[PDB]
């Protein structure tokens, strides 16, 4: 029916089996440090899992009019990223021991964000649209200072060695995000929406599934 | 108007007078833990009430398109379930200290469950409702598997007892509710709204009042 | 267009700016119980500044029939008091060292409040609004009496001075919203729309820039 189909048939099964491989490899794990990461890191590809099935079956998929048109916008997006971005930033955050106050406002900063990107993917006018991709732009690069700037002297060298790779891996793919929906769909409409939603499933795989093998293979996780 | 009507006012009425029992029962507790488990289980019918109360005045009701005809979905059940349904995991968890890696599962694999199963009661494609209900199962059975093989040598007899005994209650009852779905109006519609919601009405008022009076009438909620 | 857009335009201004001025004024702590207070009393009109913009644009408004007409309701009060009241509550409970089965409590009832109070303001059966009225009142009710009989001889001398304030001003405002609901356009119209929408403002400016310049200038959020 819709072309960019194959694209979340694709990251549907993608997410699945990184869910079920995750759910294995954490059996067994019985220290509580390495429980807490196996945990957060399995909940955020079976959310994924969930609202990919979600748009591939209809259901996350809604018409916004704007710009004259009726635009495909697959909502369920939103709903997905609500809960497994501010997941994956605790396991940075729980990775470094980052004190509650930070915490707080990785997971607010990162809720105001995807609230306010969704807000934009759902305005009827064209305009406003980016003035919401803007300000859900400035929530992203809060983020991104803190977790630069944001426990270096009393740190595991693991602990801080896998930071570092899974905070670069985190910049640069989350980076991408709102390029992809400024030139996509929700946008400009520049790029068409099955481009746009494989670029999405490359990048949502590689900060859930990849971003997860990283961590999940890293001796971090343990006390 | 709705036949089901009584079923809805009898569930808004004893989750009222249960969420006032449990409220009057707390007061005067000092225990730290002790006010946890009241605070938990107190909220627990205070929220149902609300959720059955906009189910008897229509507002948590709404047509479903599926199967050729407009089917009646209370989705306020789900908005009730979000909620109250983690935080009777909270009071099992809470109850065997489980560490917060095991909490997290819990409550996400039961946002899952719930989430998926709202999905599949808005759902307008018949045969896709029941892909929901199969992958918001799973949730339910990975659940129920972590309170029976996810502690026992440091664990006071009053909290080992009770919490084996609300285990056996909650896996009794949250049972039921796939399958009363299933053949009811959100399912194969072979059991009648009106019976379905009886169903229910019995389900939720022992699985929060009946757990809550298990559950606060132990010894076990004190440290 | 709107008469009430000179109120929500200023409202909008004021938590942004409000918002850059926790934020600056937050920059080099490094205490990290400060930190919580900052987090959270940054966060609070960050995320009004959000809604109110909202409702600028026109997005957070719908229509809701009753009372034969059509009533323009800004649900997006409640997307914004959802996330900001509990927030609130957090301030204070933290001061006091709240333990958390009294948080749960707080954030609970604070959840009920918001939701019935939501639930009200979307339903079409003009006299069931007043009922839901009711409920979200007691709800308030409960939250302000555990305020105040819900720590004092191992209390901090600025802490208690500190918070004595804040709960006044709380009390105080908090108080008011109710009464604005009902004589308001949610309620029994007796108060145009857009001054309905000058009192919000002005309430709401007050419990978050107001209550936070209070709590942040003062020594209490410091260990
Ligand atoms: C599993 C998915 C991940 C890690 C998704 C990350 C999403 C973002 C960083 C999205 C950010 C956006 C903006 C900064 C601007 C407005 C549009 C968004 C929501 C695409
Ligand atoms: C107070 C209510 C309780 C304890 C409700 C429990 C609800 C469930 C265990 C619901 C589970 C469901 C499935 C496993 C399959 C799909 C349909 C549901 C949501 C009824
Ligand atoms: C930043 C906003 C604040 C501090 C808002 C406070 C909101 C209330 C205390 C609202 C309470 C209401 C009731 C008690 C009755 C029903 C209507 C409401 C939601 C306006």
């Amino acid at each position: 029916g819709r072309p960019e189909w194959i694209w979340l048939a694709l990251g549907t099964a993608l997410m699945g089996l990184g869910t079920l491989y995750f759910l294995v490899k954490g059996m067994g794990v019985s220290d509580p440090d390495a429980k807490k990461f196996y945990a957060i890191t399995t909940l955020v590809p079976a959310i994924a899992f969930t609202m990919y099935l979600s748009m591939l079956l209809g259901y996350g998929l809604t018409m916004v009019p704007f710009g004259g048109e009726q635009n495909p916008i697959y909502w369920a997006r939103y709903a997905d990223w609500l809960f497994t971005t501010p997941l994956l930033l605790l396991d940075l955050a729980l990775l470094v021991d980052a004190d509650q106050g930070t915490i707080l406002a990785l997971v607010g900063a990162d809720g105001i964000m995807i609230g306010t990107g969704l807000v934009g993917a759902l305005t009827k006018v064209y305009s406003y649209r980016f003035v919401w991709w803007a300000i859900s732009t400035a929530a992203m690069l809060y983020i991104l200072y803190v977790l630069f700037f944001g426990k270096a002297e009393s740190m595991r060298p693991e602990v801080a060695s896998t930071f570092k790779v899974l905070r670069n891996v985190t910049v640069v793919l989350w980076s991408a995000y709102p390029v992809v929906w400024l030139i996509g769909s929700e946008g400009a409409g520049i790029v068409p929406l099955n481009i746009e939603t494989l670029l999405f499933m490359v990048l949502d795989v590689s900060a859930k599934v990849g971003f997860g093998l990283i961590l999940l293979r890293s001796r971090a996780i343990f006390g």
